[PDB]
């Protein structure tokens, strides 16, 4: 288990992270964490590692691109003094290009995304014990569907950044791909983006695997 | 793992099982399974065993004792033709005796509880592939707290019926007990009965382990 | 144009047709026809052919497959004595197979779809002046996407029934296909099924062109 | 088609234009354009000219007279940098005289209307590729009904202004007159002002005809 | 004045009479009589003739034509044992012909109107002390407006039935006509049918004058 | 009729005047005047004197004592530039003494009331054509009921002030007294203060009598 | 004290007893007993006599006269098998005569009141351990106020029936009278009927003293 | 009765005191005092000592620890100029330690609690006739349940402070202990903290006993 007793773990990203969490604080008291993968991660950690006393804060906000994360980074991340920061961003950065392909101000192309996300990591890295970078995802099995294909570009950048900054790394797309061998997207998500409970569990488990979670701990 | 491809798994119980599930069907759209252990079990099964094709139904109803289960058993269990039936009942059977001590007809005492549960299990067994009996529970660490002591006794009756009938058995109380060595009830539940997400993960995991779930499949 | 002065045109289908229409009547006040292609068709007919005196009824119901159409056909089509009946069904027939793959009784497979639709068309034909069969559709440009491929097959069945019975025919999918050479589905619809205003104009126009509507009347 | 690829088309006027559009932005994302002639114009343009990538903004506000448009012109029009501006105003300017004929501060008489509307055009004309001036309307067939008669005065001014400023021009009254040969107003509108879907379609089509829209484009 | 101490006066009609009255009783608490002419009549009678002890019932129902009155006449008039019955019906009888011209079964044409009203008046007369017939009305000053012309004809039928049967008669249209020489309809009503408070005072006064009300009692 | 063509008549007082009127403006557009005696006065005036074009403003606010009227006099009266001002105040000034007889800061005793109300008149009188002073009231027939008795003291002061300032005068209590000869208060009002429709009509008619209203005008 | 361990005490009456109690059961969860004297009695009994094990049921229904009690007596009293039955009825029996004086069938006059109450008491007596008859009341200090005088008479009938049948007797009016020597009704109640918390404590105490409650138990 | 005619008694604490009282004022007008022990205390005092004219203010706010009371003391207590101040605080100070045992900023340990509460008393004592210090409570009969045990530490501090400052003193735990000999907590409260009506009555009576209340006053 990479996360240590007493420490503060802070999630940030878009509606996948937000899931109706409490604003502004995103912390603690039953329901504050929203009802998706963040809440599940904390549930399992508290079920299985109750003694760790891990504080978890949810700063997801629906709609955010990486450009929005940067605008609020100081207040929502730096000022929180986390020990661990988890980031999952990119879906909206990419989606806007496909759902509002003529309101370009709304779009965030790959080169801006990459540099902005590197900027978040590099500002944050000296301040915390660790960063976990979760790729974005599109719940779509064909690699050549245009939005899937774009999304994969952004996920490869995320991996590149995690390798280079020695951040932890979660490839959320690879986790969904495995399940898409059996299920069509409609069974897993709304509009290839908004996951069901099962989708949130896929994300939660992927995240927990990367931080060394044990389902039954090693005596 | 005990549940098999193509099988229908039906859950029944009180509000712990219910958790806002869709009525009457308890099946059939994102959200239909409610927001507690039953949804978590299904999410995990689908995350790790997508190909199993498991059909899941939530027949929990808030407020139910075993007497209420018996009155709707034909419509809500038998007529559903489940392959597996999971039962968790007893919390209200017991709690009425402590929160409305002078309304005696609302109480389901041990004798009515054993007889009626036993009966529902024996009628159901010849008609399904398997039955999982989950004990009731009370989120309280002191065995000699009157309502905990009584809840443990009711658990002992579930355990016998489960051996008497060769059903799978989940001791939900032992699962909570482990965590209560670190946490006080108020950190885990409201009013020592209604668990948090964490509480519901304890339950979901206890069930999953009993049916042979692997967090990572061996291969 | 094919529809004539004084005639009753009745539309039936699923949520695409429904769009919030008034229940049960689906006729009879500003708003009664709902907010999608059916209202747009009526608006255009009235804008360009005010004198035609066309009476229009919306019997769409959200969620319906062809099986549901058959159960209410007598009350909602026959007893209305329409002169024309427009049918667009098949999206849910197909979509249940992909979004609830393990609930098989909710699926309307090809054989049930052809038989039941064919039957409803043959019973209805002797009793009305004309019938317009609109294919179902899926807002997806890749033919080999599983659900699109299956939706195209269902369209082929509508086309035969339509030739088998000499009904007017509207290929809604070809209408969407044209636009999908420029736009990705998310720009046109939610979840590749529920169209925007634009989507509904594509449908309204496809219908209108089939019945001989002129945008400006020749004179 | 007068409107060119990439360009921004901005509608402004009163509740006929507003139709519940999103405030303040009036742009894009499904529903932002409200549910009347503006939304219909954009639907048809996107159905038929998907490749044009036209941005459309709705700045209608219920209740506005031309005096209100001027008070917000800088923020709601100039600062939007439209390429095309469509204006339809006058209904309230006239209606207040007939529904609150003793709260005169509320009224805008013809001479003030004319000069104010000329002022909007003349400020705007050097900034944009084109202006479309839509007359106001009253859904009332008798020319000598006092409010109809007043409304026509204001429409003749609008035409005069469009001729003199070389703006495009839509005579919304003439479009309604044609339909009023067959339908009494009650069938088309609420209170001779608030049009049905069909009324909004009349407006939409009138507007599209003036900008060179083709229902089926010329190959 | 025509109504007498201890008598039950029952009003029936459409939304003009209804005005939010309590259902089904239309009697029996502050507010039960609704917020229009019927409440104003009762208020005035009580202000000026408190000692008369007049019991008043409001059986108006929004949307009703004379056909609807006939279907509920037994339960809502006869069984109430009124001493006086006031009827104002015809607005919807007529308005359906203009706002839904192509839904012919919703129309109550002159022949059905005279027969059915006449019939309801003759059956009712032997059973009560008196009947007041109020003409329908339309808030429109031009006699040759089609719907006004038709409303006047319907008024003429009420007048004959009223002489044919020796009932009191209130020409609501003449009362509105007087005011329309100064005000345009929009100052008095919504959509030329639903009056303001002022409109309802015109009606209340017209009724009151017909039954011999004094504003200040002679003494 | 004391009120002249074109002039502005402004009502102020407490909830009896307020009756849910629109804030802040209290003017015009159907419903703005609330639904009690003010609305009735305007209805009758417009029914009977439509040509007068009288503007009426309602500035009643629930809860006000004369101390509250003074705090808002400049903004709600002076700045409105009325031609006629109607005041009815005192109920709360008195009621607080009986319902909260130990929160004395809330009470306004007779000497403060008198001087404050004189102060309003004297500031206002040089600015307007006329002032109408309506006494407060308590719907209670026994003169020696303590609150009735107090209320009468305040009404005698109001009369004194009207005589001395040559204001018009309406004795609302005397109007209710006449009706209380027949009806117990419960039939007329809620809690001896909040009048029914009939109570509001009593007030309306009393007011209209004082300003020279004719029910049928003198030809 | 008169009520004994293990006994069922059932309260019945009008809104004074009801006070928002749960329907139909009026028993069985925090809040089920409503928010007035009945809940206060139960709270006090439990505060001072926790060990008595008293089961309490609230069958009050707002609006009830004794005629309404009789219509539901079998289902709501007899079938509940109470040990004690407490009745407080008469306020509406009387109040209808004053607030709706001309709706005579809503009135329960003295003769119907004595007969029907007497009858309900005699049928009930053989079947229960005891009956407590609470007089109705009116919050008014003047005996010669018509409705108070009539309420006192109705109280006298309750007192006789109570001696005629050897029932416990609570003079609620004498309890209010004591306090009315200091407070005016408006300080204690709304509309002289609906008491404040204080009002309900007066009632609760009057009941408690009649059944032998000690505030501090002697010991 | 320690509280004297005319004087102002002000309650402050957490949700047990708050009980939905009106903000900010917490005073008077029916409902302003919320619906728990404060309202009950005032009800009984007004029932039994109506002539005392005691003003009671409720400044309870849900969630407060003693740290929150201090932050608002000046505005909510000092500035109110009470004659008597009642304080009951500690539940949240203690609860946070057990329900959010890793958000320590939320906790208030015994030494800070003691000094802060002494600080409130000592600032307040020279300004008022008297202070009543009510211990906090936990509705839990076992002294060694960890939260009960902690709560008792805080109650012993409160007693210590009351002794030392010559404040009046109410031991709310001792009052609940007596009742817990018979009732399990579930019958008395929600989550061992939020009392039923009976629980609020326990508190109310305990408070009244300490200030010399008589149920029947000594003649
Ligand atoms: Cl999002
Ligand atoms: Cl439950
Ligand atoms: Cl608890
Ligand atoms: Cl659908
Ligand atoms: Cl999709
Ligand atoms: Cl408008
Ligand atoms: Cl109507
Ligand atoms: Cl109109
Ligand atoms: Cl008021
Ligand atoms: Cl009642
Ligand atoms: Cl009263
Ligand atoms: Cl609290």
């Amino acid at each position: 288990m990479k996360i240590g007793s007493g420490e503060k773990l802070l999630f940030i990203g878009d509606s996948i992270t937000d899931c109706g969490r409490a604003r502004p604080e995103g912390e603690g008291s039953f329901g504050a964490l929203g009802t998706g993968y963040v809440a599940y991660v904390v549930g399992l950690l508290q079920a299985v590692y109750p003694e760790l006393g891990i504080r978890v804060v949810n700063k997801g906000i629906s709609g955010n691109t990486v450009r929005d994360l940067k605008a609020r980074w100081e207040e929502d991340v730096i000022a929180q003094k986390p020990d661990w920061v988890s980031i999952m961003i990119g879906i909206n950065d990419v989606w806007r290009q496909y759902d509002l392909p003529f309101m370009k101000e709304k779009h965030v192309y790959l080169d801006e995304y990459e540099a902005t996300l590197r900027s978040l990591v590099l500002e944050t890295k000296p301040l915390v014990k660790g960063i976990i970078l979760m790729t974005p995802f599109y719940i779509e099995g064909n690699e050549q569907d245009p939005m899937r294909r774009t999304m994969d570009q952004y996920g490869r950048v995320v991996k590149q950044i995690a390798e280079e900054t020695n951040s932890l790394f979660v490839d959320t797309q690879a986790a969904f791909n495995e399940v898409l061998k059996t299920l069509y997207p409609a069974a897993l998500a709304w509009a290839r983006v908004h996951p069901s409970v099962a989708g949130h569990m896929i994300l939660a488990r992927a995240f927990l695997r990367e931080i060394g979670f044990e389902w039954v701990r090693s005596r």
